[PDB]
């Protein structure tokens, strides 16, 4: 049950005028496909704090990668879902190498060293790598059941070129005709219940391989994009979401760069 918005004064939205002209703002499937400027934040951010919602964050620092941490937390303290409910969950080999970040009000983070929890504890499941920072905001406006993140490196470049497994003998295999985008394995999110199939999916088709002796071109990352051509994403995550300034710079058609990997 969704209780009634209050009464907000913003711009009227115009039928007749195009949100972005540059670029692609909803999938075939209608889904989302969400860029600085297709979003009003304040009318998001009522819809789910009228929900009491909470994010859980993911990300998993072994050996060399917790000295990451400490700014992939402090940054996310800035820019990431400020105002709602998030738990974070780093999972490492190296418990006591954690920094004890600050964290605002509503927010916590859990240790586990190296999955019902997460149906109790949180809404809604992002999961990230944590050699990265937020430079801007990354709210609400991705939540939906499922998402995936277009590769900052693939965004405009034609199927035949994405980096797909091209091996039948692997489950990750999708064939030169095939296929809407390519999808980071760096992050994706949606429902507790959604990305526990997806993970609980992406084990088993990597067993399989395993067995037929076979590890796919870019392990993890080329199941996720197997799994979400065939389980279309409910939103999709422009560029703006996951890129790297040094390699690929700043594009005009990126307004902001808001999670990126560190130099
Ligand atoms: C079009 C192209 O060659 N782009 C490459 C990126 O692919 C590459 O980033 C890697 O991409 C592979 C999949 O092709 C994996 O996702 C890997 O984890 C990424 O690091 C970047 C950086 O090497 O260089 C170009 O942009
Ligand atoms: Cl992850
Ligand atoms: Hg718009
Ligand atoms: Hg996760
Ligand atoms: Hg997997
Ligand atoms: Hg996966």
């Amino acid at each position: 049950f969704m209780v009634s918005l209050p009464r907000m004064v913003y711009p009227q939205p115009k039928v007749l005028t195009p949100c972005r002209k540059d670029v692609l703002v909803v999938t075939p499937w209608l889904a989302p496909i969400v860029w600085e400027g297709t979003f009003n934040i304040d009318i998001l951010n009522e819809q789910f704090r009228l929900q009491n919602t909470t994010i859980g964050l993911t990300v998993f620092a072994i050996k060399k990668y917790v000295a990451f941490l400490k700014l992939f937390l402090e940054t996310a303290e800035k820019h990431f879902m400020v105002g709602h409910r998030v738990h974070y969950y780093v999972f490492t080999d190296q418990p006591a190498a954690v920094p004890r970040v600050t964290l605002g009000t509503g927010r916590q983070l859990s240790v586990l060293e190296v999955e019902r929890r997460f149906l109790s504890e949180v809404d809604y499941l992002v999961c990230v790598d944590v050699d990265m920072e937020f430079r801007d905001h990354v709210g609400v406006e991705i939540l939906t059941p499922l998402f995936g993140t277009l590769h900052p490196g693939f965004y405009g470049s034609s199927r035949e070129a994405f980096t797909y497994e091209r091996r039948p003998q692997s489950q990750a295999y999708i064939p030169k005709d095939e296929g809407d985008f390519y999808y980071l394995g760096g992050f994706f999110g949606g429902s507790v219940q959604e990305v526990q199939r997806l993970t609980r999916a992406c084990h088993q088709a990597m067993m399989v391989d395993q067995a037929n002796g076979i590890e796919a071109v870019w392990h993890d990352e080329s199941h996720l994009n197997k799994y979400l051509l065939r389980h279309k994403p409910t939103k999709v995550l422009s560029p703006e979401y996951l890129w790297d300034q040094q390699l690929l710079g700043w594009p005009a058609v990126l307004r902001k760069l808001r999670f990126t990997a560190v130099p």
